[PDB]
């Protein structure tokens, strides 16, 4: 039945159990439980849910497939992987992938003077510490401090000004100096070319400090969806790797694929991502090696991957619950039944009745026409409001019958922010998947398109042809209905443009065992009030000046103004997202 | 000479001096000169500098062509303008703007709860506020209280079931109740009240006696709408939906909201304007279409509201950010590493460069390139050395160089200490263009046709040369001396939409006042350090620290003497921002 294509970008990650999506690891806990629980606590508006033991699963999965890629082809050199902080530095994700890749001896790549301090504190003393992007002097120092804290630091040269500077603070600082990394320029735009190597190479040499050229390090971009570039690009450096060591480089002994591995986003059947396995990656990476290294009969080098989006995709799950039930509302009896109708609405009665299963196809063209005239006529003023509902009502009931007779639904209101939660899908054509939590043993009958909660138009997931979404039809005032957003841990927080301030929504970390799951660490939303004075603003003269406001005006009185405070106060220390709407009463009699 | 198009999108605002880009307004004072004098102050790396009052000329300028365009048609109705929030949410210019606007009644439009509440505490007693958005009964109650409060507040409803919501709460609060606003889905534009929902809403407000409070009807076309017709087209649609409400009883609509989308001039290339139209070409044709439908239905002409953001606040805020580096083509001839036995491959390379000339000048371009590829595909298969490959690179350059010569790609990248991901992200996200130009030295003619990218690893964060951007930056000494860049119109949805990329935090910014005695440099905001910044993301700074301090005590690579060293500069390097210094 209907699984939204859990099996494709969900791997066995995620299974749908009772109706519910579940994490597939101990009793197969259901999300839309925890979720529930949370907002038992009093906990409502969205929430960014992290699943520590998917970030396990993901690290043992990349060790995993390296590993067995190299016992197939009998790799002789090793394999680390490197965690680059640029895709998701907060705590709730990065202390737990240095404690879980402990084992792995995994490492952490910073490209910042604030990711490199991050990375020499939680970075697992023996794990490698690798360092990109442009350097002064300072970030250099801090490096090479690093190294004498006892890290194994390995400063990645963007240049050869970048070397100069390393050269010369390396006589300047203490015996303890980090080891340098060659980025190269890849001909398959930063980096050394050719001739600059060399010169790398050669000034290394007359400073003797050849002993510190370790690795050779490439970054081709993130999500790779071809595996071809990675191969053209691997061979590549392979050569130059090879040509460097011949070349006295006896120290470099690993090359740095950086990132690039490629996640599977894709929830619709024939659509992948990527068009290559994780093993396949892998199998390439150590049989491109081998070859060189045997063709040039030199060392097989050590395998360095840095990548992050693959082992910190999944581990977040975007929780949202439908605010509102925007639908199409055509109902025949909508008809302002009028006296002297304009004969084009006339013309479209004419159609809506003597349609039939022949003509079907023909009166939904004539149907549409007609809406059209009489829009143009609207805009004249020669027809009136009432005329423009009569036609716009009539066409949709006869597109209705067309289709009926031939052989969106919906719209959505989600509690959270698409600009917030979800940059990927406003900046560049990233999708990610989209699921109910519950009512999955159910067949959904909706074609949805669902939006956020801002004015801005450019912030909604509309229905495609090609992404047919389709939830059930539920009563949000009746019941409960949560959506799910999966793959959004990579990226997406450090991308969180905060829109119409609307803050980073609460997080929760969800950890499994087999006696089941327990919420902890928990980062509640900030209030309004901590939002105003993040952009810099007087909180204290923010109350005063509202206070004063309440007090000296005169449409209220003293009763009343006070009362006005205590719900002005409510308001100020409570979160910025929006809470459904609910029943209305009903102002006729009835019964 | 070269001015970088600063009569295109820099309009009367910002003038050339002595070689060096100024504020029109009095003295015409050098934003060079406010750099130097901030750096020396000790705040270096780059800074967002707002001018209010670029804020007020915008302001002026707006009321300034609505006014006059009102006359020229004898308009009855008035106008009225108001600042969306959501373009920019930063003191740095809300602060001024309610300011600056009051003696035009200026006022603040809000789409959240978080925005209502700072427009109810800084907008202007007595000043309209327009609540757009998604409500729920906290955002109506809240508005109401603001209605209560002395405000000028307007709700305007989505959707049929926000109009129940307020009907409901209206009867629970006290006497004071908000106006009431109808978003009018546009079939010329998503969201709004479709014809059929317009009437039902007039009924339910009847029903409920509330026509009193419908006042105004609203439609949002999106933003910066480079073309004038969009517009025009949907005023007129709107125009009549404004005029059959009225004959349906809603006797208190007399306001129609045009939302925003006017757009703003980001183009600095000749013939590349970003809108086709001028603001007086909007205005007139805003005056013109309403007046027509108001005398053809022979109504009242509505009171005109806009909710141009971008246009008001774009060019208040300039970001100037040093150059580090300047990073170009080492090629030449002292590069070639004569090798006894070389690749016939390069050695074809020589002669051809040898036997370089007019005559042959183009075809041997040609046959130099495939020879590099060829290079290049035998060093992919291990046939040629690294010193080979640089051979061929070198001389295909140098023959690609002598070659244009006798004839009749980028010559240098400069590094920008700033984040192209922070300052502008409308860069990275959208085509979205700011005009670039250096702060001085424009007496001079720039030779380089450059491409300017900042200082992170990721490529996609420059702004690369192109033939319909071709750029052109002076050949500077950056150890020798100091070039700054300047990014303009960069005050609007820039700073909302700062990713922080590399967890490189908001610039330091300060705000520059002017008169006649010269200009003032006041509210600086300095750049957060490091330390701030890792605690911004939860981060237990003291526990940070502790284990920092730690690491440092228990290594065995250092002695007591530099372990007490190291601390010094890592305490230093943890209450400094995160930028880079210098090369
Ligand atoms: C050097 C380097 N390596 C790796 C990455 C991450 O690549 P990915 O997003 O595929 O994990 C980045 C970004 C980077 O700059
Ligand atoms: C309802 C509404 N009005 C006005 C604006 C502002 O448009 P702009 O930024 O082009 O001035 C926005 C955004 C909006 O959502």
């Amino acid at each position: 039945m209907m699984d939204y294509g859990i099996d494709i970008w969900g791997n066995e990650n995620f299974i749908i159990k009772n109706g519910k999506v579940c994490i597939n690891y101990e009793k197969k806990p259901a999300i839309i439980d925890i979720v529930k629980e949370l907002r038992d606590d009093g906990y409502k508006g969205p929430l960014l849910l992290r699943f520590p033991h998917l970030i396990q699963k993901q690290i043992e999965n990349i060790y995993g497939n390296f590993n067995k890629a190299r016992k197939e082809f009998g790799y002789k050199g090793g394999f680390n992987a490197v965690y680059p902080l640029k895709v998701n530095q907060y705590p709730g994700f990065v202390k737990n992938l240095v404690k879980l890749g402990k084992d792995y001896n995994y490492g952490l790549e910073a490209g910042s003077k604030a990711e490199l301090l991050l990375a020499m504190a939680y970075n697992n003393e023996g794990a490698p510490i690798t360092v990109n992007g442009f350097k002064d002097r300072e970030l250099i120092n801090i490096g090479f401090i690093a190294a004498e804290m006892g890290h194994n630091i390995t400063l990645t040269i963007e240049g050869l000004n970048e070397l100069e500077a390393i050269i010369d603070i390396a006589k300047e600082r203490f015996k303890p100096k980090p080891n340098i990394g060659l980025r190269v320029r890849l001909h398959s735009k930063f980096g050394l070319t050719s001739t600059e190597l060399i010169e790398a190479v050669n000034l290394l040499k007359e400073n003797k400090l050849l002993e510190q050229f370790t690795m050779i390090h490439f970054h081709l971009g993130s999500q790779i969806t071809e595996i071809h570039p990675l191969k053209k690009a691997l061979n590549e450096a392979g050569n130059i790797y090879t040509e460097l060591r011949k070349m006295g480089a006896k120290n470099l002994k690993a090359i740095n694929l950086g990132g690039g591995l490629a996640v599977e986003y894709s929830q619709f059947k024939n659509e992948k991502s990527r068009n290559y396995t994780l093993r396949e990656y892998a199998n390439d990476v150590v049989f491109i090696l081998k070859n060189i290294a045997e063709q040039k009969k030199d060392l097989e080098p050590d395998i360095f991957i840095e990548s992050g989006r693959f082992v910190a995709a999944n581990h977040a799950v975007l929780i949202a619950p439908v605010l509102e039930l925007f639908s199409q509302e055509y109902a025949e009896n909508k008809l302002i039944l009028k006296k002297q109708n304009p004969k084009l609405i006339d013309e479209l009665y004419d159609l809506y009745k003597s349609i039939k299963p022949s003509n079907a196809l023909e009166y939904l063209h004539d149907s549409i026409d007609h809406l059209e005239s009489i829009l143009t006529l609207f805009d004249l003023g020669y027809v009136d409001l009432q005329d423009r509902s009569n036609a716009e009502i009539l066409t949709h009931l006869i597109t209705k019958k067309a289709i009926l007779l031939l052989g969106v639904q919906e719209r959505y209101l989600v509690n959270f922010s698409l600009f917030q939660s979800m940059p990927d899908f406003w900046g560049l054509e990233q999708n990610f998947p989209i699921m109910p939590l519950d009512r999955l043993d159910e067949e959904p009958t909706r074609s949805a398109s669902i939006w956020d909660i801002t004015c801005d138009s450019d912030g909604e997931i509309s229905y495609s042809k090609d992404k047919p979404l389709f939830l059930h039809d539920v009563d949000v005032e009746k019941e409960n209905y949560f959506l799910g957003f999966f793959l959004v841990g990579a990226y997406q927080e450090v991308l969180g443009m905060k829109h119409n301030l609307f803050t980073h929504p609460t997080e929760a970390i969800i950890s499994i065992n087999e006696k089941g799951y327990e919420v902890e660490g928990i980062i509640e939303a900030q209030s309004i009030l901590d939002t105003l004075e993040d952009l810099d603003y007087d909180i204290h003269a923010i109350m005063d000046i509202l206070n004063e406001r309440i007090s000296n005006s005169k449409l209220v009185n003293d009763k009343q103004k006070k009362h006005i405070l205590g719900e002005l106060y409510l308001f100020l220390n409570d979160n910025g997202y929006l809470k459904s709407i609910g029943v209305l009463e009903h102002h006729h009699h009835h019964h």
